[PDB]
């Protein structure tokens, strides 16, 4: 007498409208079966069927923008947003920037630091699998959810999952399924998929004096490139640093690591410039200067959730600092992710950072 509580398509009445969608298979890597919007009147979307939700439930699918692009276009984006009553055309997205210079509203928690849910060819030029502890107040009775880009750039969706948070999200490298239920990705075990089969390295060192040895040690870097666009990074450090001048995302990820015995983590930093130089500058007077921070962050779900180690304002590091932080119990697990990140800057050209002498102690 009610609507369903769950909705899993790998792909009929799951949908309710899906303009200029077309049911297809082999797009930008997937052999799967997935729906594509082709950048051949309207408004490209899909939308779903009313559902029931309640607190606790979780949203996860594979969706890609544009394949294969140079991410500094703002170019078309792709918004999910949920409603409570289609009739009145009330569309909110699922979850709100969440920045250190938002207050904390119905989406934004204290320090937990996410994005908002609109997709670009920046972020899913390839095929990205997105994990969302839905927030509280998309919960009703009848809730449904689309994904909509209000000339037009393709993009695809496939493997969609909206119902009960099955345990801990799958700890980001498993699918939750039919059920509620974690079926596992490759090389990795358990009810909640956490457990890794094989070993992961100790500690992570990098000077960035050899493109191999950064490239084996890093998993993504975004926006930055071994340079030395800020100069020789400190008196603390020499050589090419990690150094931000790119476009949009500016992120150095590593790759998963065992941190059980790690002690404390060191590196180098520095945010602009006391020459304030084009290839190297900090805005310390506009009211944003806490989003153009560099934020160290830890993640133990596979980058569904970061939390804050560190932050480090512009206004204290133009010149280079070597820093230490104790690497907390929460983060002293099997499969930590470590993340450099700047939250929002003007492009390149602007609010730049270098990094250097990326040393985790993990000895006594
Ligand atoms: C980096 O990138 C950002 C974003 O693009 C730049 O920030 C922009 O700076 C310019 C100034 O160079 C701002 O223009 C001024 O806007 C005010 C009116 O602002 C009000 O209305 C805006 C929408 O209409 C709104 O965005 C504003 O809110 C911003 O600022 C408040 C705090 O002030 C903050 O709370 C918000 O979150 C936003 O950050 C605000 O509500 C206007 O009065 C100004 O006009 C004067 O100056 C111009 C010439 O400069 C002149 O022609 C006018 O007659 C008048 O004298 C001016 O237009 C712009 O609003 C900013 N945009 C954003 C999104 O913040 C930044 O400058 C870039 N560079 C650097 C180095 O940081
Ligand atoms: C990559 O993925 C990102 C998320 O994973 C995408 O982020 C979004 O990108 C769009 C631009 O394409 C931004 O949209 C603008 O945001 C401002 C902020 O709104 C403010 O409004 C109220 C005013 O009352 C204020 O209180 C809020 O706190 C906000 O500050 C909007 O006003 C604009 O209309 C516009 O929507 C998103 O902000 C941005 N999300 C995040 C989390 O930053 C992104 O598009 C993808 N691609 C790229 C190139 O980054
Ligand atoms: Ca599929
Ligand atoms: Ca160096």
């Amino acid at each position: 007498e009610i609507n369903p509580s769950q909705l899993v398509d790998t792909f009929e009445e799951n949908w309710s409208f899906y303009p200029n969608a077309v049911r297809t298979a082999g797009f930008c890597g997937n052999p799967s079966f997935h729906l594509y919007w082709p950048n051949k009147k309207t408004h490209n979307a899909l939308s779903s069927r009313e559902l029931i939700i309640q607190p606790g439930y979780m949203m996860q699918f594979k969706i890609v923008v544009g394949c294969e692009a140079t991410s500094c276009g703002d170019l078309h984006s792709v918004m999910l947003e949920y409603t409570k009553d289609a009739r009145s055309d009330s569309w909110q997205l699922v979850q709100t920037q969440c920045l250190p210079s938002s207050s904390n509203s119905i989406g934004c928690s204290p320090f937990q630091f996410h994005e908002a849910t609109i997709y670009n060819a920046v972020n899913s030029s390839s095929w990205k699998r997105i994990t969302i502890q839905l927030p509280d107040h998309v919960s009703s009775s009848a809730t449904q959810f689309r994904w909509i880009q209000k000339e037009k750039q393709s993009w695809a969706i496939d493997h969609v999952y909206i119902g009960e948070a099955c345990p801990k999200l799958c700890s980001g490298h498993g699918y939750c399924t039919t059920g509620a239920v974690c079926i596992c990705d490759e090389s990795f075990q358990g009810d909640d998929c956490s457990v890794f089969s094989h070993e992961l390295p100790s500690y992570i060192k990098d000077n960035f004096e050899s493109a191999r040895v950064t490239e084996a040690n890093w998993e993504t870097i975004q926006g930055g490139v071994i340079g030395s666009g800020c100069g020789q990074l400190a008196p603390y450090a020499h050589g090419d640093s990690l150094y931000f001048n790119g476009c949009q995302i500016r992120q150095a990820a590593t790759k998963p690591l065992d941190l059980t015995r790690a002690s404390k983590i060191m590196f180098v930093l520095q945010i602009g410039s006391p020459a304030q130089t084009d290839s190297c500058n900090s805005d310390l007077s506009g009211p944003h200067t806490v989003d153009k921070a560099v934020l160290l962050q830890y993640s133990v779900n596979n980058g569904i959730t970061w939390h804050v180690i560190a932050q480090h304002q512009p206004k204290d590091f133009t010149q280079a600092q070597r820093v230490s932080y104790n690497v907390p119990l929460e983060a002293r697990m099997k499969g930590v992710l470590l993340r450099w990140w700047q939250p929002r800057h003007n492009g390149t050209g602007h609010d730049q950072w270098a990094l250097d002498h990326v040393e985790v102690v993990l000895v006594s």
